[PDB]
């Protein structure tokens, strides 16, 4: 009956399902290492600067 | 020259989208919390283009040159305003009576936590709040202990601890300042806000993990009352408050509490509309046109 | 033709900002509300320089055309799906019994309010909703009437009645259509939120005015419970929950 979804409402929703999960770092790591490599790629791909201006 | 900025904006948005991308599934299908610390990487990556790796139309840059500077200056103010408040706030506190301490300890000894953070009382602000400085300060009004049989102490106290544990109040400050210099890309503000929601969710988990289920129900009910009693605040961006945040629901509650019984004399609308209209007429007097007219 | 795009956007934003100043100040300092109807005039203004009445670029122009076309098509699709959702709800509704009618009568007895709008019930949804069609339909859960002591009925009825009185639902319908077509100026979409925000506030003012001071807190408590104990849905985003 609330006008629209917001924070108080979201919190109450989560209160209904116990988060009985072992949220192992395994997953975050997989993403984090992937992510980092992509920034590496971004670098080879593109850089520039004004230091060139002889 | 500002071509660099454009490059910067693009890089930022790239990583930004990447994180947002993953999140959906991780919660939607697996109910995982994403450990928010990952977000610092967006900033880093976004700024890589500034490194001199080495391995007319530009009038606009003559201008963008100072847009940067001005924004920083304004933000310097914004930031400091809050910081100064914190100066003020901190110095007004006091330590506590043993009996309260005994109660407090009874609640929390179970954790036997790393007590290198601090508990103190207040004679000022209505709701308990927290911020960092270098000490991890938890501050709560005296009315709550004088009301020794309030019971809700059981839950309120723990909540604050939960913010203390991940050092939310530390990161927040740093993050803010750093972002201020890179004032150029509004997406960073999305992030500035977004991060908050996660912190609060985690805090709720934290609490539930320390109580019964019968109690869960009770707790949830107590939160609602904790929202009810007062107007909210935005006093310290460099802090976390208790009443959740600026919102529609809250605004409506505030108004219903206040008297609201009067008509404004009709002219106000009669004229505001006339006014608006004449001006658009004027706008038109000079401005109109479309390509079909171009024989 | 880029020029026309630009003009339309600019014109709209000009007035838009003007209006915002007024509302803020007027409420902030003198405690008054403005009747939201004025907002239609922003759409109008935005389309004046637009009509062909005077009283490199090639690429830019070509693409702009294409985007306009697609935006309208997809928003319409979204809108239409919702529209039949509404059809569904109507089909499934039913009238109430005599005593239930008698309860309504009591609540509205001294109100003697216009009866050219309709009150009906269904088991389909956990909380009441309303919509327009042309008949002003108020729908409540069929599970509520039997509760001899809910003391919700009183408040729920006035709340909705009040919404019905101002024909707010109609305005949203048409209003949305115009933004469906003029899909590109983000400001045009944004104003929708403002309309809703106030529409509900105003409704509350109405209700409070019809109840005892001693129960003001009662009303408020129910408002909270109405949220606390329920899941959220927005299938009909064109309607009020
Ligand atoms: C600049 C704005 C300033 C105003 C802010 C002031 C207001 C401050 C706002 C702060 C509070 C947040 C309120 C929440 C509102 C909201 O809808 O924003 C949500 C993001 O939605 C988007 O994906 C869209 C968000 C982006 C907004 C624009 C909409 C368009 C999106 C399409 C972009 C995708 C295309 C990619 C290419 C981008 C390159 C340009 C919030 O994220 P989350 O809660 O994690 O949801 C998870 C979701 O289930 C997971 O699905
Ligand atoms: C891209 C070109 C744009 C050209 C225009 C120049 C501006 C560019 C700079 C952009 C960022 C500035 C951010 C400030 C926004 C101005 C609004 C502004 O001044 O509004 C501020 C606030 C609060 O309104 P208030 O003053 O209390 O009066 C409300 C009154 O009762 C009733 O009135 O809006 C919200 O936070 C509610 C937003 C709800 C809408 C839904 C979500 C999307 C977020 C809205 C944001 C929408 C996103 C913005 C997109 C235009
Ligand atoms: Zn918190
Ligand atoms: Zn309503």
């Amino acid at each position: 009956f609330n006008g629209k979804k917001s924070l108080l409402k979201r919190r109450l929703i989560n209160i209904k399902e116990a988060n009985l999960k072992k949220q192992s770092k395994l997953i975050l790591i997989f993403i984090c290492i992937f992510t980092f490599l992509l920034m590496v790629i971004q670098s080879q791909f593109l850089m520039g600067q004004s230091i060139t201006d002889y």
